[PDB]
RNA sequence: GGCGCGCGCGCGCC
RNA sequence: GGCGCGCGCGCGCC
């Protein structure tokens, strides 16, 4: 399907592109490369827990100056450490046209999702 | 499916059974017969409205002094003037148990819903 | 994160 | 009464 554009739900920055995403046990979410990680901060997570293949370790926010809205989480999956988002906290641009679509959860954005892989890392 | 009593989710009085009640226009509930007026007081309705074939009259409370417990209001529907409950204020109790549940809302409440018929008064 | 849920206050309509 | 919604707090497993 058309690649397309996350910008924080709040102040519309862009995150990354479906193109760059990956999926893990089929419902949580990543994104892949460098690029990203300068998108975002993380921070010591208050309740730190661990739940099915994951550690989660760490809480992630938006890293632009005056919004730090939250994006997810930061967490230890095999031996890497990676961010899992939530598509709640980003806003669906489409390319081609503009539009832009709010989702709550991920079963509901049907994108070209690509499973988390190794190789690729 | 079977019978059961109405009981002030404050003082755990009787109030009514679960035969006596009756569904008006699929959302709102009464209860026929004087026993059920043994039980009530009414008072002046604080903000009287008019929602549909409706007009609120006033606001009823449990009689038992001591308690007072909100229980709903009184309105006009049509001819007739009547008390209109709201679930949340009381306690369902089996009959032959004692097992009580208490609903929020009267969809959640399962029993033989019997629609207001002009003809019983 | 994912899934589900509880609670507090605010609003509208019949 | 009944229904729809907004904001915010928290809980459980995995
Ligand atoms: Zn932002
Ligand atoms: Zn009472």
């Amino acid at each position: 399907k058309e690649n397309k554009k996350l910008l924080c739900r709040k102040c519309k920055a862009l995150a990354c592109y479906t193109a760059d995403v990956r999926v893990i046990e089929e419902s949580h979410y990543t994104v892949l490369g460098d690029a990203f990680k300068e998108c975002f901060v993380s921070r010591p997570h208050p309740k730190p827990k661990q739940f099915s293949s994951f550690e989660k370790r760490a809480k992630i926010f938006c890293a632009r100056q005056n919004c730090s809205h939250d994006w997810g989480i930061h967490v230890k999956y095999k031996t890497f450490e990676i961010p899992v988002i939530k598509i709640e906290s980003f806003v669906v641009e489409d390319i081609a046209t503009g539009v832009q679509t709010l989702y709550s959860k991920w079963k509901d954005f049907h994108f070209e999702k690509i499973p988390f892989d190794p190789a690729e890392m």
